[PDB]
């Protein structure tokens, strides 16, 4: 509309065929086109149809679009606890980059090895929103808050076995961090995180 | 310091007479903001702290005269019930402490949405927007979709039954954040209002 | 027996076999049959032996009998937050049609557009039942509610990830409404709805 | 107003002179219907509304004669104890003061089902009923196998340990849904009735 | 032992080879073999190899041995609530057997359609003990319990979808009945209360 | 009637009035047994029923001598801890108005296991066991194990924090059922000595 | 006996008298420690052990001068709020009167993790170190990372709303295991400075 | 660094082809390499590009290094309560030779039959400390706990149907003991409790 947000398809529960339908009547408008949650096999049947289309296999997103160049003097920080967080970590990186912002990845630096942390703190600090992405005990989320004056949303992710409850506990964690000036999102969300972050760095 | 925010006490698992201590260490910290703080320990500490204001339904204080806000633009403090009262007032006296504009949408939930859409150019005008809702969250929900700022929903433990002190309210919001909607603990109209005023003071 | 309601198979504990058998013995009876949460592999089993039997995909339900013509004054309302509570919502409607009612459906108004819903507003205060099938936030029920003053039956779906809790977040919501004048049904019991809704249409 | 639904006032959260306030400024819409109103906090109402009827066990308040009845059918209001007659009694005096006709069936329990059959000629002739129970929410199932008429379950919070303040209840009732069963939030026997009421109306 | 109890294997832990070896190592003992939650495939494994092996495709069950004449002038009673229940049915059906214990099965007399269930009401009253099964809202425990002056062990299946949550409900809810004189056992645990109801039957 | 069993009134949800009403009512009904009774309840109808027996440890009160034990054997009532004897003592009082022979094996948990070794021969020659524990609802599978007779787990809502108030005890003996043990309601004491005695008398 | 531990009465559930008289019989048993004691009790408690120890915030119980420690190496009590010092000290003073030395590490959670790094030194030269934590139980996984001796982590109660009185905690620690973290029940300082104490005592 | 512990990788997010990069990076480093939940197939794949790799089936581990000889006058006691157990009680086996100590297997000694315990309750009292490991109730845990003077570590495992909740309830049963001396880890975390018991039996 009067907002520069792109089209956004959740291709979960659309069929690869309704997608192509989707993004057929959606690719003669304007800005460009994210598709999350688009699995391998999905995009495989789509690559016939949309030759345009980009395919980001960890983040499990599709762009159809020339991505747009970073439109605000500042960048995002997507800093993740565990390899394991890096799929929903690309699907915000993915969408962050889509919406027009500079984005700085700062992966596996969970409190196992807190020291890495630091290591990367001046690119952290340096960020004008803070996008933390962990999964079982999520306890990076509470760290990173303590130490940064900048917005932090924090995203739990569903990875782990046993009392990790599919993401629970990490969402409970950092719910209960709320160190101040953090704030949540849903299990996995890492769309939700960044659309929210792309609004604060664009003010 | 080196980041211009005043300093807070979280006056629940203190005493009247700890709470006076800390404001007398801190008379060389801007205002101070304390969080949390029931009648009956304010009651105690009035006679400590003369120049003292008591927000009766925010249960917070402040201890110094505030200066004209930091930045133009306001806060929109959105609230389903008058039951969110409260926790909405916690976080419009903390976003008033912090140097924030503050606008108070109270009472604007769905059961009758037609008094959401009178106050909607009030809350689209917001900088940043905090959703104040228990039971239903269906409120951000709603606020987050017909917004494009960013949305803090804050869950409040107001109800009984199936409302479950809240969890209710959290896990709907939680689920809407695929708009402009992120999330705080139930309520934390503090921590909102706090990451509120970052975002807006920048 | 004595009231017209048809009998109904619950395909779902039953093999494609035990439902031929099921139907078969009630096919010398009268009224029509509906079967609910009935495969599509399983309705290939029952092509050759019930050739008369029709399949509808999107509900996963299954009709054998001439559909009744509309039997009351009034029509049913089926409205829907997003495509994703399509197959449920069909299972309303075709539930509620194999009752005898008029069924008006008004599919994806969720609250994320709600734009959309007061678009179609006049259709749903023009029923006498609305039944409202929503999943994760489930919000739509409440904004139905508050806005129509005719019985609303509540759907919650088991539609998404993460915190949606296979459709518990979205009843706890509904149930938190229950704005008055909502009631509220299992998790993807969209035909226990219409039965409810076909039952107050009927009066 | 146009829908001819008597005002309700959620006495609750709301003072003794909070709902003297709101009935004067109503004091031109019908009868007021006031729900959850404990006895503490209608003492200090009494002299306010000279001509208040208060119900002790549903802790509802009424601002006005009732005229006739709306409908000649009735609703159908079943418990399965004693300890259910609160929540039940809530949403008789609500569903009355909606204008419809009321026949209690009041414990009816499937511990002694014999007391249900007795009254099934009762519970069948009612265009609406509404099941209320709690602890193990089996009355609803019995009866919404027995009954084709819509049924509308209440679970209540009665009970320690297992019942959960009624989440098991509420629970039962919902996997009951493929009878004629429809289901309402824990205590809500006003929800009930309003539903029961709108369902008998037409 | 110097109790009559027969051997009982976990097949579900346990490989269909793995099973062969115990069963092969406690064939030279004496009483006979059951074998609980044991997969069709694995008694396929187990044909060849025992060829005295005797499956209950429903309960998934194998028994190896002569069943026991019944050994009590008396009989347990297994009612079940509907068709889905049968597989946990006659789990405890075919363990009761196993025990010594004459078994009259009550099927398909859920409270949805209650007549059913007075019919049947002189063989359930007549029995020593009875075992009742149920999914969903499993309120027919609490209707027997009523009714029966005879001790009554409930058991909660993990039929159904939604908010059944794999029988959480009907457990809570037969727990909440404890109608007095109900006792109960964990989720689709037929065995577990055949081999108490056997205890009580036997004495 | 016809089954040979006491009255039993729940007296929780009545008040002391209540239970004198529903006694004087049922002066042609064996012994009557009121569980869940107070003391200040029972203070107030100590004066109306001057043949009354309060038990306080299990809140029960008996009315009328018991004739001698319809069975010559008996049940074994076992508890891991001092904690749970009030609801033991409710299942032992219940089981003796019932007609029934009681041997009380209390305070034998797993922590001191050899008290438990020490009482076997007792629970070992009961014709049913029950047994009662909360935290750790180890005591049932222990006992489960080593007993060839019916076993009925009754879980008490002992403890604070991962207890649950019984939630972590009772899921506890539910996965213990394929030994001899079957479950009854978190707390129910009498419930499980109503089927112990059913089991005992046949 | 034969292994050289204390004797521990749980006070919770035992009133002022029967502590005494537990104290009285066990005469000729080392110190006697008490834990969960409420001042309350100690009152009534205090003329009849003359030589008695009361620690208020621990609410623990000492009957008799502890000898010097056992061991020369230190157990470290770490705490991420002031809200934790109760079980905190519960702790601290359980694994002293079990004969170990005990370097108390509190208020250091990560909010201001600068704090934590401070004492560092202290912690690492522990032979056990406990961490207690509540809401966030985010300090023992930082701890656990960051020391190379085994990690105890205590979850406590402390907070409202999702805190979920310690169950969030709990859960943080639980998920943090992979590193040198081991865990026990919530507010069970006791239990933790029991195993503590074996670990560095060997 | 400077302390003993070997390398471990949590080969269940992370890919054959992954490992085989992990492990040859730091197959130029020093001590043993041990890799814990990595799948029977995953090894497959590992065992060209990993010729020295060893596999542990039932534990589901791969070491690459000669194990070290134990390390400390001592050894640690792994108390399993059924054979269902025996994964996670391997893995813990497994890590805790890995770590350098001598470990004695105590298996399938659960309360059941409790008098298998007391027959090796001689060898558990022995070791420094106990591992206990059970399902279901974990009933075993506050068994050990009580009859040993030593530092017991339990492990909830995942096994069990019903009401087991995939290790929650002998999780709470654990803590709930903690007869004091007991600490739990996480639900299957086998390595976890060797981890920890291997800093106790290295002191
Ligand atoms: N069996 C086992 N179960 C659980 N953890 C085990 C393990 N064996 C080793 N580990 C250890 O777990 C660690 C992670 O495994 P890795 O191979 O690197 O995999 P990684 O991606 O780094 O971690 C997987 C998950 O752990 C979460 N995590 C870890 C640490 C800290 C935080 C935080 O909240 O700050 C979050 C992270 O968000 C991610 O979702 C390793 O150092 C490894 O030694
Ligand atoms: O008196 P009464 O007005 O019932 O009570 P009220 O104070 O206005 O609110 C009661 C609770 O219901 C919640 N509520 C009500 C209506 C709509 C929504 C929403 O989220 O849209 C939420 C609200 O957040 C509040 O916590
Ligand atoms: N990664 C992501 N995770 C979650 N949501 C994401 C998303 N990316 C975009 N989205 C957004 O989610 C929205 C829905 O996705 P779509 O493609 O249209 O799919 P749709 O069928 O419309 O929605 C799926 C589910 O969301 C429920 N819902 C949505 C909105 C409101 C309400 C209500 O309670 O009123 C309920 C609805 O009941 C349904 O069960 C889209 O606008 C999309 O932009
Ligand atoms: O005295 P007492 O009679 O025990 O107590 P009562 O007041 O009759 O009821 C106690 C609770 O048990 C519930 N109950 C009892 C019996 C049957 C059913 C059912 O749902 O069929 C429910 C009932 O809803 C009530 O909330
Ligand atoms: N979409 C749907 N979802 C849920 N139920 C639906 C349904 N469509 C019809 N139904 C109805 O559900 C009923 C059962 O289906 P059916 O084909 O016969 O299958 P059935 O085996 O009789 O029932 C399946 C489960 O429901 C449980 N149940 C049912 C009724 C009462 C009780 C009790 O606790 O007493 C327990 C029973 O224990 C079993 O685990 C049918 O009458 C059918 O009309
Ligand atoms: O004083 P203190 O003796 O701690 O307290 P106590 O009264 O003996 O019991 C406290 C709780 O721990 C439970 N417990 C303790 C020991 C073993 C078991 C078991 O189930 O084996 C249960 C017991 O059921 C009780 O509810
Ligand atoms: O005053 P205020 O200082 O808010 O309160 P405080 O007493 O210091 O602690 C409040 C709760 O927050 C928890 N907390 C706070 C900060 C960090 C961590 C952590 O786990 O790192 C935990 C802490 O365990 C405590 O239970
Ligand atoms: N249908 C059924 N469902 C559940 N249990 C059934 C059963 N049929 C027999 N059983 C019995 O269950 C027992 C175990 O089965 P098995 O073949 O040996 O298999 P097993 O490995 O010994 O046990 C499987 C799980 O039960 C747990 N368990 C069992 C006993 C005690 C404890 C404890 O906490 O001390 C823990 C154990 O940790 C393990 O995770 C057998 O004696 C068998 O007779
Ligand atoms: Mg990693
Ligand atoms: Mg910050
Ligand atoms: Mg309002
Ligand atoms: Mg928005
Ligand atoms: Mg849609
Ligand atoms: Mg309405
Ligand atoms: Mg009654
Ligand atoms: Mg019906
Ligand atoms: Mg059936
Ligand atoms: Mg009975
Ligand atoms: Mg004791
Ligand atoms: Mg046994
Ligand atoms: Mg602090
Ligand atoms: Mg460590
Ligand atoms: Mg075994
Ligand atoms: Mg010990």
């Amino acid at each position: 509309r009067r907002n520069g947000f792109p089209e956004v398809i959740y291709g979960a529960g659309k069929t690869a065929t309704q997608i192509v339908g989707i993004v057929q009547a959606l690719s003669q408008q304007t800005l460009p086109i994210l598709t999350t949650r688009l699995s391998a096999e999905k995009f495989a049947a789509l690559q016939p149809a949309l030759p345009t289309a980009v395919y980001h296999a960890t983040a499990q997103c599709m762009t159809v679009g020339e991505q747009p160049a970073p439109k605000t003097p500042g960048y995002i920080a997507v800093v993740t606890a565990g390899t394991a967080d890096q799929p929903v970590a690309e699907e915000a990186a993915v969408t962050a980059e889509t919406f027009g912002n500079r984005v700085e990845r700062v992966y596996d630096v969970g409190v196992a090895g807190i020291h890495r942390l630091f290591a990367k703190l001046d690119v952290i600090r340096g960020a004008r929103v803070v996008i933390v992405i962990a999964g079982m005990e999520g306890a990076l989320a509470s760290v990173v808050g303590g130490l940064v004056d900048k917005p932090v949303i924090a995203v739990p992710t569903s990875v782990g076995y046993g009392t990790s409850f599919q993401g629970m506990t990490a969402l409970l964690t950092m719910l209960n961090s709320c160190a101040s000036g953090i704030t949540v999102v849903n299990i996995d969300n890492g769309f939700g995180a960044a659309y929210s972050a792309s609004m604060v760095n664009q003010m």
